[PDB]
């Protein structure tokens, strides 16, 4: 009985399945983003091991050197799931310093279902102990991997980023941006 | 290994936990709603056994006699979960005919996580057969019940409504409105 399984399936069917194939095209609707070099177009999905975040990424405890900057949002995508309810999806673009070189642009987002694991561990410790939460993050990660890898339309459109609350996200992101295919 | 468990926990922590205690107060912000008699203030959470809906409730296949009418929305409640993202929650008010009597007002909403069960059964039939989906609806119902019944702040603020695609929702709702405490 893994609570993480329902969380991963819902994250996929209720969100990623339709935003990931369209992300690059949505980005390309903005001239500045068409003009920009070093703009990796994958969604970097952030999975902190403690299931927690409480603020904007720039200047946060994960950005101690202040090398991450909010640039702007992508053009919203429209989607109807209920057949009745229209929703607008957009993503945040961040600038990441690369020393004296041209800075990178990238798309970063926390995996929002992890808040449910966090909320559960604090409000219902009897249902989910701290150690059980740690284990469910790994389960969530592996299941989300299986799901996304099984969808050809999502291939090359995302990257899962796992890290400890002590890591420097700017350092983590620079390495991943440099290793990306673009 | 039940996918429904994560769906129920996330439906609660990401939504119901904070909208259910405030629902009556939100409704009371509208004079028309303060003035209206026969307005039951509980959220009626709709759980169709086939996990599916594709249109507005009024005049739908669930309202064959056209006795349900959209009245308006409640005043939005704002909430911040991530610490970063402000969201607005509001609910639909419906009028339900009661013969020649004063009609009822009520709050009705489909349990939106059931869409994930439906989407899964169609796109990944190998992961969730039709019969396994039927069973996960029951798991979802029982788990959501356990969760809500364990939260004193949610007591008396909701009612779960399970029904088959052949039932008349107007008939189902009239009986439940009459049996409500108000």
């Amino acid at each position: 009985k893994n609570v993480a399984d329902g969380l991963a399936w819902s994250y996929y069917f209720g969100y990623l399945k339709f935003v990931l194939p369209e992300l690059e095209k949505q980005i390309e609707k903005t001239s500045k983003f068409r003009s920009k070099e070093k703009f990796v177009k994958k969604m970097f999905i952030l999975i902190p091991s403690n299931c927690f975040w409480d603020d904007k990424i720039p200047g946060s405890d994960y950005d101690p050197q202040n090398r991450i900057t909010f640039e702007g949002n992508t053009e919203p995508l429209e989607k109807t799931r209920g057949g009745v309810f229209l929703r607008h999806y957009k993503h945040s673009v961040y600038e990441i310093k690369d020393g004296e070189n041209e800075p990178w642009f990238c798309i970063m987002e926390y995996a929002t279902p992890l808040l449910t694991l966090y909320d559960m561990s604090v409000a219902q410790p009897g249902e989910l102990s701290r150690e059980e939460r740690d284990a469910q993050v790994v389960v969530f990660l592996r299941k989300l991997q299986d799901i996304l890898e099984g969808d050809r339309a999502c291939q090359g459109k995302y990257e899962l980023v796992t890290f400890s609350p002590d890591r420097d996200l700017a350092d983590v992101m620079l390495r991943k941006l440099k290793d990306s295919e673009l």
